[PDB]
């Protein structure tokens, strides 16, 4: 909407308080005109009809329990926003500085987030495996994430091509919730998975198999279920890229930690500039290990490190 720039306040799902970015044309709305061309958040109100409603609030503050989960979509989705400018030079999601619109409130008991082609949508949970998923900074990153594929390597969400696309969303995910650096870690929607439960997670990119994942090639997933197990065979992939960055040994061998921010760049340019929407396994692990042949040099550490890595994991 038309309007002027203004600066509300409110709580997130967590109980946080954060300024959130607004616009003023009578009421407040979720609208925030610093990035690109709008972050704009709505409003499903229990519904499936989307995108719903542009959010709109009489006096710009936002610490209403039905408030929450608008106040994280919207506040992540500008921090997602920035680590993609600041880190990776891209603007937006399809690096034009498209809107990036978000629904929360979607459905009843919901427990699910995804990218519906179009925009980010954000159950509420049923209040006991979820709550409001745009609570976890990792989610919403992994969501946003899911468009930026969409716009560059195109990934088929099936079988391996899928489990890549998934994995390229946890590991952003999570590079954008240690870009945060608020309780950074290297597991999926801790903060907003079994409110009743301490310590668990969705899934974990250091130690796949904690949750049944594989972590090895030869544990992959080849049935139907999950569209040939794109959430489950993605544990191959973030177990890989946990190695190249914090390094270890995984059954028996050893990898050299580059770091997060090497692991972003190998991946940011395999996903831009190598990968396809057909990619498998094995030509994720030749995109990296070119994409840092280009950024590093052919002899380099990092080039040894995404050999060695995709070694651990099986993936020749
Ligand atoms: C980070 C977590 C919190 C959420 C994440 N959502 P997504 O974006 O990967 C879901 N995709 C999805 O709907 O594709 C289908 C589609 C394709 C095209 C248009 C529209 C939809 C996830 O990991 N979801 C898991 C479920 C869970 C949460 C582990 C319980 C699952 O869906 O299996
Ligand atoms: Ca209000
Ligand atoms: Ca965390
Ligand atoms: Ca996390
Ligand atoms: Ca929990
Ligand atoms: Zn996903």
């Amino acid at each position: 909407i038309t309007g002027t720039s203004t600066v509300g306040v409110g709580r997130g799902v967590l109980g946080d308080q954060k300024n959130i970015n607004t616009t003023y044309s009578t009421y407040y709305y979720l609208q925030d005109n610093t990035r690109g061309n709008g972050i704009f958040t709505y409003d499903a109100k229990y519904r499936t009809t989307l995108p719903g409603s542009l959010w709109a609030d009489a006096d710009n503050q936002f610490f209403a329990s039905y408030d929450a989960p608008a106040v994280d979509a919207h506040y992540y989705a500008g921090v997602t926003y920035d680590y993609y400018k600041n880190v990776h030079n891209r603007l937006s999601y399809d690096g034009n500085n498209a809107a990036i619109r978000s629904s929360v409130h979607y459905s009843q008991g919901y427990n699910n987030a995804f990218w519906n082609g179009s925009q980010m949508v954000y159950g509420d949970g049923d209040g006991q495996t979820f709550i409001p998923l745009s609570g976890g900074i990792d989610v919403v990153a992994h969501e946003l994430t899911h468009a930026v594929t969409d716009y560059t390597a195109g990934l088929i969400y099936q079988n391996e091509s899928g489990a890549i696309n998934e994995a390229i969303s946890d590991i952003f995910g999570t590079l954008v919730e240690f870009y945060a650096n608020k309780n950074p870690d290297w597991e999926i929607g801790e903060d907003v998975y079994t409110p009743g439960i301490s310590g668990d997670s969705l899934r974990s990119m250091s130690d796949p198999a904690k949750y049944g994942d594989p972590d090895h090639y030869s544990k992959r997933y080849t049935g139907t279920q999950d569209n040939g197990g794109v959430h489950i065979n993605s544990g191959i992939i973030n177990k890989a890229a946990y190695l190249i960055s914090q390094g270890g040994t995984h059954y028996g061998v050893s990898v050299v930690g580059i770091g997060r921010d090497k692991l972003g760049k190998i991946f940011y340019r395999a996903l831009t500039q190598y990968l396809t929407p057909t990619s498998n396994f094995s030509q994720l692990r030749a995109a990296a290990v070119q994409s840092a042949t280009d950024l590093y040099g052919s002899t380099s550490q990092e080039v040894a490190s995404v050999k060695q890595a995709f070694d651990a994991v099986g993936v020749k």
